């Protein structure tokens, strides 16, 4: 598994990627210094870890036949699963797929927000959040929340999840440990487990879309099969704004 | 945690609880040399468990349990309503020496037909009804083989089996029917090539008994009172959805069904309601 770009989200996604235990190999990938001396800190506490392999480099050789390649390319792992974090990921994620020729192309999308979302309706309910089932579909303020799976009061809770991520920047300046937790996909991904999640990819057709976050099926192909679902007139138009 | 009876059940039912660290303390409880000989199993595996193993027929060993897994049972043979009572009967001695030393304790009721056997444990007990839940139709078959049919993992597939542990179960499909029989139908056949459900029903006790030890607050379709839903004015007890924290059931359901749904739910509630 290989892992672009150190920065905070990188390390907390790379460090979230090993509590999973989920690579034989981590390649962390311009600032010499830098990534050499946070290679060697994951690489002392590797008692504490299951992956005997940690190194990184500027050399993109390092990335070769690398099954999953987080961007916090295609020359050295052709046949890789591309999962894109950088920030206006659906964007970004059209990006990828256009300078690749791919097929293996997943943006983080609402994952995380749709996994807060959720959350916070069962923190309120009083009920274990894995028994509230609910997802947030859209791009990662223009969330879109599927109520149907009281107009005032699931948006408000919604209002709650998008103010959330802006004011946690102004405090902090960026989301670290919150987007290495939902990156959850590396799991789902590389032990094939078929789950669905809310993630970045084409739909175009979709809400009569002919130009972003749709439930997906994910395994070790990547997505093996995209729903297309049939939600209400407005849920389905403010898909349409969303993409918008 | 105390489990009642060492028989195939209890003993699943016990190695789930101990590989699920939810036991720091387990007690077991008639024929002695299973009881030792199985608790000697069990410790000289200890350093692949956590645990403090001990078994015996005094149940002054149960005092002050958190948890009571009741499995003791009876073998149907050749020649249905006959057996009810004999449980019945074991049940007539089972809890009142559970309560004689554990009375905050939480019912959890395997033994057969659980349904009624949830309304006799009360009853016996006098015990608050948030502290007598039934394995009921806790439906995570039923979940997995539609999960299948659709390619997808069982943790994003959502669905449940409510009413009778048994052929009277409704499939709740406001939220398909071959499944459901499909599922009902393997229990009776695994019954009848195997002699009993062990694994299977092991796996669910633990999945309750990690809820209710750790206070999840989760969701379980579980046998309770139910009178005064679906058209019912008998004290029967039906695996409902109910919330599991650290006091047995916090919260019933009061889930709004289509018509059909809810005529066969009374239906499971009268087939119950003719032997009980």
């Amino acid at each position: 598994i290989t892992v672009i770009g150190v920065g905070a989200v990188g390390m907390a996604c790379a460090f979230s990627i090993l509590n999973k235990e989920l690579a034989d190999e981590l390649v962390l990938i311009v600032v010499e210094d830098k990534l050499k001396g946070e290679m060697m800190d994951l690489q002392q506490g590797s008692l504490f870890l299951k992956t005997p392999n940690i190194i990184a480099g500027k050399d993109y050789e390092l990335t070769a036949n690398s099954k999953l390649v987080v961007v916090t390319v295609v020359k050295y792992s052709p046949d890789c699963i591309l999962l894109i974090v950088s920030n206006p990921v659906d964007i970004l994620t059209y990006v990828a797929w256009k300078l690749s020729g791919f097929p293996r192309v997943i943006g983080s999308g609402c994952n995380l927000d749709s996994a807060r979302f959720r959350y916070l309706v069962s923190e309120m309910i009083g009920i274990h959040p894995s028994n509230f089932h609910g997802c947030i579909l859209g791009e990662h303020d223009s969330s879109v929340p599927i109520l149907s799976g009281i107009k005032d009061m699931c948006k408000d809770v919604h209002k709650k999840v998008t103010e959330s991520a802006y004011e946690i920047i102004k405090l902090k300046g960026y989301t670290s440990w919150a987007i290495g937790l939902s990156v959850d996909l590396s799991c789902s991904l590389i032990k094939n487990l078929r789950k669905v999640h809310p993630v970045s990819t084409l739909v175009k057709g979709q809400f009569g879309i002919d130009n972003l976050s749709v439930p997906c099926v994910l395994g070790r192909n990547g997505i093996s099969e995209v729903f297309k679902p049939k939600l209400t007139v407005e849920e389905e138009q403010q898909l349409k704004n969303s993409a918008e």
